[PDB]
C-alpha cells in the first residue's frame, strides 16, 4: 500500500509526461510537414521553370544554327561581290587607257 | 485493493491510447519521409537539368558572340563594297560623257 | 495482490518501452528535418541558378533577335548591291561596244 501506491504515483506521472511528449511530437510533425509541403511547392515551381528554360534554350540553339548557315551564305556572297568589284575596277582602268 | 484496481483500469486504458497514438505517429513520420525522399529525388533531377541548361546557355552565348563579331566584319565589308560601287558609278558616268 | 504486483511491474515495463519509443520517434523527426532542411538549401541554390539561367536565356534571346534583324538587313543590302553590280556590268559592256 505504500510501495504499490508509490508505484502508481510514478506510473501516472510518467503517463502524464508521455502525453505531453506526444503533444509536442505531433506539433514537431506538423511543423516538419509545413516545411516539406513548402519544399514540394517550390520544387514544382522550379520544375516548371526548368522545363520552360530547356525549351527556350532548344529554340535559341536552333536559331543560332540557322543564323550560322545564313551567315556563311552571306560571307560567300560578299566574297563573290568583292571579287567581282575588283574585276570591274580593272575593267574600268583598261577602258580609261583606251579613251 | 478496489481503489488500486480502479487506478490500474485507468492506467491500462491510457497506455492503450498512448500505444495507438504512437502507431499513428509512426505512420505519419514514414509518410512524411516518403514525400521528403521524393522531394530529394526531384531536386536531383532538377539539379542535373539546371546543369545541362547552364552548359547549353554557355555554348549558345559563345556562338552568339562569335556570330556578332562575324556580323560586325560583314557590316564593315558592306560599307566598303558600297563605297567602291559608288566610286565605280562615278567613274562610269564620267566615261560615258567622254565617248 | 501478487497479481497486482505482477500487473504494476508489467505496466512499469511497458512505460519504459514507451519512453524509449518516444525518444526514438524524436530522433526520427530530427533526422527527417535534416533531410528537409538540406532539401530547402538545395532548392534555394537551384532557384538562384534558375533565376540566373532565365536571365541569361532572355539576354541570349534578345541578342539572337538583334543578330537576325541585322542579318535580314544585310541580306537586303546584298540584294541591292547585286542589282547595282548587274547594272554596272551592263554599262561596262555598253562602253566596251562604243570604244
Ligand atoms: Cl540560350
Ligand atoms: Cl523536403
Amino acid at each position: 500500500m505504500k510501495q504499490i501506491e508509490d508505484k502508481i504515483e510514478e506510473i501516472l506521472s510518467k503517463i502524464y509526461h508521455i502525453e505531453n511528449e506526444i503533444a509536442r511530437i505531433k506539433k514537431l510533425i506538423f511543423d516538419t510537414n509545413e516545411k516539406v509541403d513548402q519544399n514540394t511547392a517550390d520544387i514544382t515551381t522550379n520544375t516548371n521553370s526548368i522545363n520552360q528554360n530547356t525549351t527556350d534554350i532548344a529554340t535559341n540553339t536552333t536559331n543560332i544554327n540557322n543564323l550560322s548557315d545564313s551567315m556563311k551564305q552571306i560571307e560567300d556572297k560578299i566574297e563573290e561581290i568583292l571579287s567581282k568589284i575588283y574585276h570591274i575596277e580593272n575593267e574600268i582602268a583598261r577602258i580609261k587607257k583606251l579613251i
